[PDB]
Parts: structure tokens; sequence; C-alpha cells
């Protein structure tokens, strides 16, 4: 038993919201808090954009000091970094961003990253202002991830439109 609430059940360990993340991952204080990453950790705009505000840019600021030493992520990757006010951790996440040209089948490699944590607060890798098909991201989570899923899709259409269509 965990402390999720209001989600859709979608499979045996995959969960369903239309919520915003920033307000779940304080509601939740997950363990976990996935954020669609960037390869250089520069979190300006869509759910990384939203989630470092909330931390007010502490987020930023680990985030330079990890890429001053490691250098960028790969497509595909990920990296555990403080999860702030927000959760125990974040696992920064880079799922391909097609409007770069990226292999949409990274996203499954993506996904894969998930499966060494055993509960996550998400959102739909490679979606929104990264470009891919939200149906097919959905579809790729539910395949490839085995650990408990919290998925939250900010727009309540789209959340509307990915329960409607489910298979
Ligand atoms: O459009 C949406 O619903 C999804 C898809 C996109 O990739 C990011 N976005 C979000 N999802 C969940 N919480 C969020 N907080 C701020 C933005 C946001």
């Amino acid at each position: 038993v965990n402390s999720f609430s209001g989600y859709l059940k979608l499979t045996d360990n995959v969960y369903i919201k239309n919520a915003d993340i920033v307000e779940e991952a304080k509601k939740v204080k997950p363990t976990v808090v996935v954020n669609a990453a960037n390869v250089y950790l520069k979190h300006g705009g869509g759910v990384a954009g939203a989630l470092n505000k909330a931390t007010n840019n502490a987020m930023q600021v680990e985030s330079d000091d990890y890429i001053a030493t490691n250098g960028p992520l790969k497509v595909g990757g990920s990296c555990v970094l403080s999860g702030h006010n927000l959760a125990k951790h974040c696992l920064h996440v880079v799922g391909p961003n097609v409007n770069k040209g990226e292999d949409i089948q990274l996203l499954k490699s993506a996904y894969e990253n998930f499966n060494q944590h055993e509960v996550l607060l998400a959102p739909l890798l490679s979606a929104g202002i990264f470009g891919a098909d939200p149906i097919h991201s959905l579809r790729v989570c539910v395949d490839t991830v085995r650990t408990n899923v919290y998925l939250a899709v900010f727009d309540k259409n789209l959340y509307d439109k990915l329960v409607s269509s489910f298979l």
C-alpha cells in the first residue's frame, strides 16, 4: 500500500491520472519523481522547467555541477539526483526529442531506467514538447516498465484520450 490517490489502474503495475506532476510530488513526496530531462540537464520548459521552478532553481544548480563533473547524459539514459522539496530522489530520464531528430526506438531504452526503482511518479516520456505521440509513449511504458509506475498527464483532454484509447 502506498499514498498515491485517484489513479486509474491500466495493468498490474501501471496507473494513470490527470494531474500536474509538480502538485502531485508536493502532496505525495514519493521516493522517486521522474524528470523529462535533456542530455544537458537544462531544465527550461515542459515538465523539467516546471519541476525546477518548484525547487527554486536548486535542481538546476545541482544539475550544472553534475554535468560539469560527468558530461552530458545519453539519449535513453538517466541519472539519479536529489528530489529537493518534491521527492527523495529525482530520476532524470532522457527520452528522444523528435523535434531534434532523435530515434524514437530509444524511447524503450529510456523507460528501461524505471525498472531500477520499485515505485515511481512519472510523466509520459518524449510527450509534450519532446514531440512524440503520447499514445505511443504510454504503450511503450506499459510494455517496458515492470516496476510500479504512477503516470501524471497534465492535459485533461489528453488524459481522457489516453484512457479511452488504451488497449
Ligand atoms: O501535457 C502534459 O500533460 C504532460 C506531457 C508533457 O510531456 C509534460 N506534461 C506534464 N505532465 C505532468 N505534469 C506536468 N507539469 C507541468 C507539465 C506537465
